[PDB]
């Protein structure tokens, strides 16, 4: 029920009659296959075409791990294989998770991608990390996902719950579009838009016009995007929208001292905070916010397991540090990160 050729570094311009009888033997004599991992290889057109037919018959397929399967191929030649693969996946009624990370999808590769994403209603978890999409394409993806929501509503399919789309230069450009996307999938659980060069205005809009609508949100990671006070203020207002929030990842987001103080203050006003992990590395956070944050944790975050504050504007030797450590010790649960690189 699980076929994989992970990291074998197989250059497959086409599936030879040889390996067809060995390497992919399983894909042939077994249709129960629930999972398929192809990552770590280079799939040429013909190979894809062969896989395309043997993937379309795996009606019990649930997971399609196709990340990193084009390394070494000319950007503008990847489309044909991508279309053949995605079209095969489209015929699998239980395929709920699909990863296509680490694949250079240029303007031409988009079409197949957009077509797929906008029609595959059983899709629940999407992983599209590091594809050099850029804002132009960034928005095209967001647009297609909005179409997916319409088709899901029509066909009564399960809701989309995970969207991992980082390191794709989404920037401020595609932000108005993505906000609409989140308005379309209010039952999401995990959203990770890391390292997308989004700036303050974009972060603000994303938060208030998008994520703030997802009241089921459990995990949110916006690591390495510029917030400043602006975005921080936005995040402050939004926090109250995520009562089920468990993980907030704000590492390297330049929240700023005042921004971070806003965020800590917003948290102090929330009841029943079931927050478990809070990442705030390199945010120019200063002592006073950390002092406030500490009582807030001690009095309003009974389930906190991890707190990351390294890289900020305060010393590891300041009395709050040992106070936070005391809250965790007394509780028998709770952990603070190694503060070995304060500013």
């Amino acid at each position: 029920a699980r076929f994989s050729i992970e990291g074998k570094s197989l250059k497959l311009d086409a599936i030879t009659t040889e390996d067809e009888k060995s390497v992919f033997a399983v894909l042939l004599e077994d249709d129960s296959v629930k999972e398929i991992v192809l990552s770590g290889n280079t799939i040429g057109t013909e190979a894809a075409r062969w896989l395309s037919e043997n993937i379309a018959s795996k009606k019990d397929l649930e997971i399609a791990e196709f990340s990193d399967i084009f390394t070494g191929r000319v950007k503008d030649e990847i489309p044909e294989a991508l279309r053949l693969l995605l079209q095969a996946l489209l015929k699998c009624p239980k395929l709920h998770t699909v990863r296509l990370s680490d694949n250079a999808f240029g303007p031409t590769a988009q079409e197949p991608l957009i077509d797929f994403l906008s029609k595959h209603t059983p899709l629940e978890h999407l992983y599209l990390h590091n594809n050099g999409l850029g804002p132009q394409a960034g928005a095209k993806i967001a647009r297609a996902l909005q179409e997916l929501a319409v088709n899901k509503k029509a066909k009564n399919a399960p809701p989309l719950r995970s969207i991992i789309c980082g390191r794709n230069r989404l920037e401020n450009g595609s932000m108005k579009e993505w906000a609409k996307t989140f308005q379309s999938h209010r039952l999401l659980h995990t959203v990770k838009m890391v390292q997308n060069g989004i700036r303050p205005e974009g972060i603000e809009h994303l938060l208030l016009e998008g994520l703030a609508y997802c009241q089921e949100l459990k995990v949110l990671d916006l690591q390495d995007n510029t917030f400043t006070h602006l975005g921080s203020s936005a995040l402050a207002i939004a926090l109250k929208s995520w009562p089920n929030l468990r993980e907030l990842g704000l590492n390297d987001c330049l929240l700023s001292a005042r921004g971070a103080a806003a965020v800590v203050d917003a948290f102090s006003k929330l009841e029943n905070i079931g927050l478990q992990t809070l990442r705030l590395q390199y945010n120019e956070i200063e002592l006073d916010a950390v002092r406030t944050l500490k009582t807030v944790i001690d009095e309003k975050m009974p389930d906190l397991l991890f707190l990351e504050l390294n890289g900020n504007r305060f010393s590891e030797e300041d009395d709050v540090v040992d106070e936070i450590r005391e809250v965790f010790s007394t509780r028998g649960r709770g952990e603070l990160d190694e503060l070995d690189d304060m500013e």
